[PDB]
């Protein structure tokens, strides 16, 4: 099933961040983690049609401030609390399996902590050699 | 150090998709696989800041369909299409290095091979199987 | 496992009206009673966000009285008329889950069988009785 | 008698949220529990007729957040710090007793804990199966 | 729980062709098999009112001619052309379940191996004698 | 002998619903079961050209539900209303046996009792999850 809880963030089996499925209206699947809505890890994906030539995934993802965070308060403003993201990824209909998982693999890598794009992001840093 | 090569695509050891950095102009990082500019991979990401308190990675991805075309026997090397990522992360300024890297984990997470996202793209599927 | 059929009126345990769960389109859940269109119980309920920091379910309830009516001889089941019933709930996103839940008490307290709301209801009466 | 104070939160003895009677005014109960009005959990109702055929019911309810909450501070904005919910029933006139106390079972039944409705509400999920 | 997977071909145990829920946006249910979508067999339907006392069922299948183009050495997974079916069941409301469910059977029997129609299909044929 | 009677409702042994060939003109073929006109299910279909290329098929399916009006003490057998379903299928001309062969079991499966159509057919449901 795809419509599964999943571990969001691996911290090495202690402070794990596991967010759940708990919505799924117009095929849009919604995780959450324990949280309060405004200090949710938050996950959201799509897979509509786009143009008569390509499918298209929509994600979202909310990732919350944690450090001086009062679990549950009502810290203001929330734009202040709250990092955003948003993929767009445009798939054309004639990929088949094989490119699939690669595109799959690339995004996986994109991101993979300890490369540069992940590195760059958690320290701040910008691109340069 | 963030402006290096990396691994984009992790096939075990053999096709290993490597992507180098080629230029750094206006501050738009750009790597690139080993392959004419008409067929390789390519990435793409900048950090700049947004608004008067958030900063925002902009990331895209480039995954081509590598061919070789042949008009009148001059064969050229091109791509049959190519499937596009684009990624827009805005973090608050206030977003301290311990929550800088959990976005960068949270990330990482949600693209690994072998939860949801990634199950659903590999293939081609809604979030409803 | 939230759309799932429930007992809507308990009888005890003869004339329960159980109604299961029938449609979801547009994010609008749809509960049945076992009967024709024409004269069934029914229910939809609806999770959206509501401005930048609330949330809203909406529900609706249709109780009608079951008829057959008949036109020279031609009887066709339909409802002599129908009470309706319908909920607005409005939700902070700051709420976290033990706030959430007391809310979820709350109603159903409010409309429990043998408290006022439920007595008054039960008597066609106001609350001057 | 109908106006009298009720349990709208039955925590099992220990946490019960009792809610009495403060007001009369134009046939519109209200209960508050004991609270500023500002915390407090409210109860209101009334009985007009509507219409030349049928009577109706109009009931609200609000209930505060708790966690982290101050008690008998002044918290703002009250927007963040409450939950509000509108219900109106209406009742046709030809309903006769036994149909009345089913609609009031219904009610019950639809906010009844362990139901669907209610917990969605307090999963912060929406309907799915 | 309809919109699930299931058997579109049933070729005994070997080439089955299986079709999965991808989406569900705006009420409009769509089933793919797994393969390109430039060729893949596709269902989709709705179930919506129609004037004051009819429920319209709209289904729509798509069955493709799988085939490999290439052009200038390029090949693509294409359809050579395709098979369309439009379906449209139109039921009043009055129809409470037993009615539904010959209607049910009705389109089954229809359509099922070894009557008429199929045999008609599957052999270029018309309704003659 | 394709225009011969079979049998459009499926209940085991008893209530069979056979219908017959009655009439074949202007390449309509219409089947009507054992019931005064006045209240018999009906189908009907046609095998012709479509554009320069392509087979259409159009059947049309009729299901009454039978009952006995009675005006001024006259009894009469009507039909209380019918649900109608009606379905195209277009074929192209290089369709070879094969192919309408699985084009012919497609709609099978399609609506084959079980399967999520059927289900929901007979059941007032649409497609959700």
């Amino acid at each position: 099933a795809t419509l599964r809880s999943f571990v969001l963030v691996d911290n090495g089996g202690t402070g794990n961040v596991t967010v759940v499925p708990v919505s799924n209206a117009n095929g849009v699947a919604e995780w959450l983690s324990n949280n309060s809505r405004s200090q949710a890890y938050r996950v959201t994906a799509s897979y509509r049609a786009s143009g008569a030539d390509k499918r298209k995934y929509t994600i979202k993802l909310e990732v919350p401030k944690i450090v001086t965070q009062v679990v549950n308060g009502v810290e203001l403003p929330v734009s202040a609390w709250k990092a955003y993201a948003s993929i767009d990824l445009t798939i054309p209909i004639f990929a088949a399996t094989d490119d699939v998982t690669v595109i799959s693999k690339s995004l996986a890598g994109l991101f993979k902590v300890g490369n540069p794009i992940a590195e760059a992001i958690s320290s701040q840093s910008g691109f340069y050699a």
